[PDB]
């Protein structure tokens, strides 16, 4: 197989934000989904709770799911419904796969995954958060229990709402259901890619990310001697990241990711001469932090709507 690269999905492949659209779907209610994304922030970034990862959002709204009687083939279906891929995701993609593997790497439902990978013709190695709805056994009461906090949770902010998903998720009968998930989230990406660099005998991983979910990725390839890139990313990639790529086309991430896996540690000396319309590229250690996040964070809006100033993957 051709060399490895690393990748997360949403946001450098697919627009779709998952864990989003589950609670939409399912709970119609964005201001809980933006409350508990924010405390996903807030636990792994701000405090850095000890044993707790970005991302784990999507495992923490599993409970809930399983409550409102979520099957599997209900993620498939909303799976379905609500993929939106990047401007030329495909084109990109398959124009990498002449030559390289991807390894995506995703906070969200493998299931997921492995369903929108295939509209795009994704033929890599696919890691996701692990779950299986159908065997997830919620009790009449624990139900009832899970669907009333939900308004109460969209209710609260800052302190108090902290507080109170804390108190929710260390009930013993919570946590058994939180514990039944295997999820991924920024621990867990830098690990899966660390494995296949040891298997595979990657000696400069290329590794493409957005947001806080990605940025202990980013930090294991800088450790690893390779390189970071970010493609439309909030600050909390960009103050992990190697390279941006601001852009509205995956062209960009393709012709990037293949200077970086031919040429190695000389794809920077060839970076300016990269031009695709609306495209800029930035090494971050020879450029303002603040010209280049503001230019970033309109990018990842114009793509990804207002969804594209969500915390929580
Ligand atoms: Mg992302």
């Amino acid at each position: 197989q051709g060399h490895m690269f690393f990748t997360d999905w949403e946001g450098p492949w697919i627009l779709t934000d998952f864990a989003l659209e589950l609670c939409m779907a399912v709970f119609n209610n964005a201001r809980f989904f933006s409350n508990l994304s924010e405390y996903d922030d807030y636990l792994a970034y701000e405090v850095r709770r000890e044993g707790y990862e970005a991302g784990y959002t999507l495992k923490l709204l599993t409970p809930f799911l399983a409550a409102a009687g979520v099957k599997n083939r209900d993620v498939e279906r909303i799976a379905e419904l609500s993929a939106k891929f990047v401007p030329d995701a495909e084109k990109a993609m398959a124009t990498l796969q002449e030559r390289w593997t991807p390894v995506v790497i995703s906070t969200s439902y493998t299931q997921y995954l492995r369903r929108t990978a295939s509209m795009i013709g994704v033929r890599g190695e696919l890691h996701g958060t692990e779950v299986d709805f159908d065997s997830i056994a919620v009790p009449e009461g624990l139900r009832e229990e899970l669907l009333s906090i939900i308004d109460v949770i969209a209710s609260l902010s800052g302190e108090e709402l902290f507080r109170k998903l804390d108190e929710l998720f260390s009930r013993s009968e919570v946590r058994k259901i939180v514990e039944s998930v295997k999820a991924v989230g920024a621990g867990e990406k830098a690990k899966i890619m660390r494995g296949y660099c040891e298997s595979k005998g990657i000696d400069f991983p290329v590794v493409v990310g957005d947001s806080i979910s990605d940025y202990k990725m980013f930090e294991a390839a800088r450790g690893l001697g390779g390189v970071a890139i970010a493609f439309n990313g909030n600050e909390y990639a960009l103050k992990h990241a190697d390279v941006v790529i601001i852009s509205p086309t995956a062209m960009s991430e393709a012709k990037v990711i293949e200077l970086f896996m031919e040429r190695k540690e000389r794809a920077f000396e060839v970076l300016s001469a990269v031009s695709i319309p609306e495209t800029e590229i930035y090494i971050m250690e020879n450029s303002d932090f603040g010209e280049v996040l503001e230019k970033s964070k309109r990018m990842r809006v114009r793509l990804r709507g207002l969804a594209g100033e969500l915390g929580g993957s």
